[PDB]
């Protein structure tokens, strides 16, 4: 075979997205909790608490909580190797400053890890995933206060020790670089627990919050090693590679300076330094950040041990917006559309081809070991009277992206830890609160007005991912 | 009230022994590479003679006389005011056959003689220590580069000179645009690189590899035995930059530069990271290029990376997936890339992109995190005489200029870290594609032509006053 025989497949989630049972047990509420439903063209609204007369999606989701010995059932009939989600922080710390953390939610994961384990599914374990204590957003103002930073810590040392011996495979801060984007409130938000208000400078706040998780990070790597060195512990970037439109010396420009942007956390997690460049933007637009000799000391010793990343689509930007004399990246603005790509119904862009791109980029810069955490494609799926989703768009999807995958470490030679689908089961979208946007390999009966049996049933896909583990690769 | 660039910039200007010295036989010094290859023009290639020929024109033999010019002309570069001067050591001085069991004192004293002058003026050194001219006896008896005899003889040569001169030179490199090899599929790079005479029959690309493959370990070890003899020696590397842009945002035009860069830059992970990128042992594989590469090799190179990054800039390239046949993306330097359709170019076909030399300036930043050295950078034209007696090369003061703005942009902007800038040919001299005189680089006109005539009289183009007033401002004022 090309992939090395203990290739980790399996399948990604996050807690709040599927478990449910957000009151079960003390849960506190979470970020997540107070997000309403959505849909393409139409942005969540975040709410001042939990008001009536609003949906909100996550409360129940698909009621993992109380399913998930049925689920990682499942995942066994498919043969993952290992699967991803996160602790739940407001499972463990409520509010998330208790002086100690919550018994039942050490449980839930100590009875979720050990289900896994019998079907000899290895847990990868994110420890934030949009996801933080609603009450560290108001109490704390959440990743802008720097004694954020000992909760987060607090936290992890507490996962770390009761689950030591149990999960081998961890990263720190869900794709970190989502805030990389501060004009809208969404990644701000759910990265950071930054509610913005007048005269903010949202930049400014921005780059303060990802500032102290980067430091949060570091220390809580250290810490996790100390505790059992064997521990692997790697960082988390969504990963959207930025191609130039054109040979056109600006866009080349605008493409190297907008990767810089989107990436300089990666450099950080990697070499333990922020580099060069980000301080001088800071200077130009007089950021300020509250940036010590401890900070320094605790980046440059908390590197991480891989790279784990998601990959979805591929951007393209251009020089064409002037009054751009310093070349400033705009997400919002500057990207444009490739011309030579496909797209999903959500605008997606579809290019399997810049997965490739993207293990090849991560390899140059870092050389260090790489993990595709979250790879998917989002649909609408349909039942056929036959009973099942056929949903070969899904199945073309993930079958072009592990085609390539595969090409980087046979031809390339990448060293590539594993790949996990997202959502492999059916769940709450992130980006809309949405059911109707699919990601499964298994239908869960439930629609975006939540409601349904919830009961479970394998898609045509199901079957096809089973195929592709234990052929290793070989069968797509 | 502090300038965008340092104040200790290293502005001086660059040449190599073998285009401007001349004395090909002065003081026993032995033939060269560069001593057998005939004069040539744009579109025809200068022809690499077994042996030096009769009735051949070889235009390296007396150059511009530069090596019994020097004093003068080093004199020359005070008055623009040079903080370094950079040229190569020319190896057939020291070691004329190049197995030799004792340096050559004669080859020894004349560099002492030239740095001893250029430190008169407070003008700093910079050397490069392997620049196209390796002895030809080592082609003819060794087989160059492909041999791994010769990896011993080229770090004995370094040693001797970082012994020599372990006091008067804080900037050395190893070997020029080791790189441009790369480019397998025409002589010139590889015999010039290398030492490497190609017959019928041979699988180029293998033998360049190999070839490459000893300079990176000689380099290694080059490194590690100049700091043993000073440890405050700054020793680089130095690669040929031609950036590779993608021709669109297609994929496979994406994909496409991503492993060009990849082909033609591992030489630079290699000094600088101290070991080969994967991609290239599967490339390897899929060619069945055979390397002799022992776990020692490995072990000097982990061992012997550089202190900064020196390059050349001159244009930028760009290249897309036009080519059938190419499942697996290799790179043919001659067959995939094209024009860009954005810039302009030179009589000689080189595209004019001063942005480039910022975008360079960041991946060299953004990939390695080291010192980077603009060690060549320059506009080659053809240049006439005014009424006034002086060449008036406003189009090179404006090519300069151009590059030099963008690079300032890189510093106080973007942050990299420049110790820096060296413009190519600052006087008159022998080009290296071409073996011409009327492609000139010039601050400082020579009076010498393509058919071997002229004074080789030395006078200033309009360019000199300006360069010495972008140094006299530190780049404040262009
Ligand atoms: O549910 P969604 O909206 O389809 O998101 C998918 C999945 O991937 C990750 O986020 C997806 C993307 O959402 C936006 O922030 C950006 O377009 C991207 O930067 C980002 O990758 C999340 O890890 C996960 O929770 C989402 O459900
Ligand atoms: O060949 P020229 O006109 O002298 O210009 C090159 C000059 O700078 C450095 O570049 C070498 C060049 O040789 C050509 O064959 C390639 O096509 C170029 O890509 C390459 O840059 C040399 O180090 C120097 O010796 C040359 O004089």
């Amino acid at each position: 075979s090309k992939l090395p025989e203990n290739f980790l497949w399996g399948g990604a989630v996050a807690a709040h997205q599927l478990e449910g049972g957000w009151q079960e047990g003390g849960k506190g509420i979470s970020v997540a909790d107070v997000m309403t439903a959505g849909r393409h063209g139409v942005a969540r609204e975040i709410t001042a608490g939990v008001l009536e007369g609003k949906y909100y999606p996550n409360h129940e989701a698909i009621d993992f909580y109380h399913h998930y010995k049925e689920d990682v059932k499942l995942f066994a009939e498919m043969g993952f190797k290992c699967f991803r989600t996160s602790i739940a922080w407001t499972r463990i710390f409520p509010k998330g400053d208790e002086a100690e953390p919550n018994e039942a939610g050490l449980q839930f994961y100590d009875d979720l890890f050990d289900e896994c384990l019998k079907y000899g599914i290895e847990p990868v374990v994110t420890l934030s995933h949009f996801e933080l204590p609603y009450h560290l957003v108001t109490e704390y103002g959440g990743f802008t206060n720097r004694k954020v930073i000992d909760f987060f810590v607090h936290f992890a040392e507490v996962c770390f020790r009761r689950y030591k011996d149990k999960v081998k495979y961890w990263m720190t801060f869900n794709e970190i670089n989502n805030q990389a984007n501060y004009q809208e409130d969404f990644a701000p938000f759910t990265n950071s627990g930054i509610v913005y208000k007048e005269g903010d400078d949202r930049e400014a706040i921005m780059y303060q919050a990802a500032h102290y998780e980067l430091v949060a990070s570091a220390r809580a790597v250290k810490i996790g090693h100390a505790i059992n060195p064997n521990l692997n512990i790697g960082c988390m970037v969504a990963m959207c590679p930025i191609y130039p439109a054109t040979c056109n010396p600006k866009d080349i420009l605008m493409a190297q300076k907008a990767m810089q942007k989107r990436y300089y956390f990666a450099d950080v997690h990697v070499h333990g330094f922020y580099p060069e460049h980000i301080f001088k933007y800071w200077e130009r637009k007089a950021i300020k950040v509250d940036f010590t000799e401890r900070d320094k000391k605790d980046l440059f010793e908390g590197t991480v041990d891989y790279i784990g990343f998601s990959y979805y689509m591929s951007f393209v930007i251009d020089a064409h917006r002037e009054n751009n004399p310093y070349y400033d990246y705009l997400e919002t603005e500057d990207l444009v559309k490739n011309p030579y790509v496909k797209a999903s119904d959500w605008d997606w862009q579809i290019d399997p081809q810049g997965l490739r791109y993207a293990l090849n980029w991560f390899t140059d810069m870092y050389h260090l070991p790489l993990f595709i955490v979250q790879n998917g494609f989002g649909a609408i799926d349909q039942v056929e009277a036959d009973g099942m989703v056929h949903d070969d768009y899904r199945i073309d999807y993930l079958g072009a992206h592990i085609k390539e995958m595969i090409k980087a470490v046979d031809e390339d030679g990448v060293e590539l830890m594993g790949y996990t689908p997202w959502g492999c089961i059916d769940l709450v979208s992130a980006g809309t609160g949405e059911m109707r946007k699919r990601y499964g390999f298994i239908y869960v009966d439930k629609d975006d007005e939540g409601k349904g049996t919830l009961k479970r049933s394998p898609k045509l896909s199901f079957n096809w991912y089973k195929e592709v583990i234990a052929s290793n690769g070989d069968d797509i």
